[PDB]
């Protein structure tokens, strides 16, 4: 049990109003304890020497147990595969790539809410980019269709799923609707797919070999943003800026629990990194993005990467 100082208290009061919270007197006390505990972890981290900084955000009054139950996958997915189809060509590759800068090729940052549906945002993000790169038309595709309808490809709505499986669903389903006709609800609903309203389509699915991080480099450089999954741990939730890395996350496919979208890569002070779009809204991290160290299979990010070839 912590002794909470008045600085922490006054900041928790502001945080509650900013995030529109109400607590009973008895839950307020437990929430304040978690907030103060995170406050000190953030300060202790930022006051030391690290390649990334932490900060307060929408998760700051939650324990990681609660975060995991509400926001991350509730079960491991079938990330491990003994077969793939992507075969890498030859380097070297550009020193840095950023599909956000090449043109209008990356959609705005979205918010998955209290639902483990990040695999659906990773999927729509990758396909939105692919269609924009191929046609100059930037769409916004319906994550909720994947949440509600993609179960025949071993996806599980708000419990989790995989981009490669979702790309196959879109391929065999003959398309995905837009956000405009199938709006996002942040919970498991009834499938409302209408064939004549599909606006995005998949021709092929590229699966990158397990641990083949260099093929990810090539695919981002040459073709498309790349969907991938990694293991989120407690420190990552409070990521603010810089190059994320961790010595406690695992690197294996059975431990990944969060899907995202690599939109580029670079290097800073000798440290290679990935530029990654998240789905926790534009005020998380670096305007909704994070950097994560490249070349080390960091947190298992090279375990099951994939991207689509659009039918246009
Ligand atoms: C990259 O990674 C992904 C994800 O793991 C792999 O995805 C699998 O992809 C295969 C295709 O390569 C998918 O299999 C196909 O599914 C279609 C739909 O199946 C449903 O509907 C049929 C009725 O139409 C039901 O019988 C079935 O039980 C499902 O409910 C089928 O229409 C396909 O059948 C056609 O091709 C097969 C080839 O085996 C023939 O046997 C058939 O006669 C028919 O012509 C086919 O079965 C599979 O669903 C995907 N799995 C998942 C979990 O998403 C990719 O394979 C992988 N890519 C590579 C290259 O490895
Ligand atoms: C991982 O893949 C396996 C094999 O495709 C899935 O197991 C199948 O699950 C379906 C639906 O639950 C059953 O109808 C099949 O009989 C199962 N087959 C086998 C061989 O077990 C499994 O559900 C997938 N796991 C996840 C998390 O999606």
């Amino acid at each position: 049990e912590l002794c909470v100082n008045s600085l922490e208290k006054f900041h928790f009061k502001s945080w509650m109003s900013k995030h529109r919270k109400t607590y009973s007197t008895e839950e307020y006390h437990h929430r304040l304890q978690t907030f103060a505990s995170n406050w000190r972890k953030i300060n202790a981290h930022n006051n030391g020497n690290h390649t990334f900084k932490m900060a307060l955000n929408q998760f700051s009054d939650m324990s990681f147990a609660e975060i995991k139950h509400k926001y991350l996958w509730s079960e491991p997915q079938n990330c491990s595969a003994t077969k793939s189809n992507y075969l890498r060509g030859t380097g070297p590759y550009p020193p840095s790539v950023d599909w956000r800068k090449k043109g209008n090729f990356v959609s705005p940052v979205k918010n998955q809410g209290a639902c483990g549906s990040c695999w659906t945002f990773s999927t729509t993000g990758a396909l939105e980019s692919a269609i924009a790169i191929a046609t100059g038309k930037m769409l916004s595709l319906a994550e909720q269709q994947l949440v509600d309808c993609a179960q025949d490809f071993n996806n599980h709505g708000c419990q989790g799923g995989l981009p490669s499986q979702a790309f196959e669903y879109i391929l065999y389903n003959k398309g995905i609707m837009g956000e405009d006709t199938y709006p996002y609800q942040g919970k498991d609903g009834y499938c409302k797919f209408q064939p004549g309203k599909a606006i995005g389509f998949v021709k092929d699915v590229a699966n990158i070999t397990i641990y083949d991080e260099e093929a990810m480099v090539e695919a981002v450089a040459l073709y498309n943003p790349v969907s991938f999954a990694f293991e989120v741990t407690q420190d990552f939730m409070m990521y603010r800026t810089g190059i994320y890395s961790s010595t406690s996350c695992h690197k294996t496919p059975d431990k990944v629990n969060h899907a995202v979208l690599a939109v580029g890569y670079g290097e800073k002070n000798g440290i290679p990194y990935w530029i990654v779009k998240n789905s926790w809204g534009p005020q998380w991290g670096m305007n909704g993005y994070f950097l994560i160290e490249r070349g080390k299979n960091m947190c298992g990010l090279a375990a099951c990467a994939s991207y689509p070839i659009p039918l246009v």
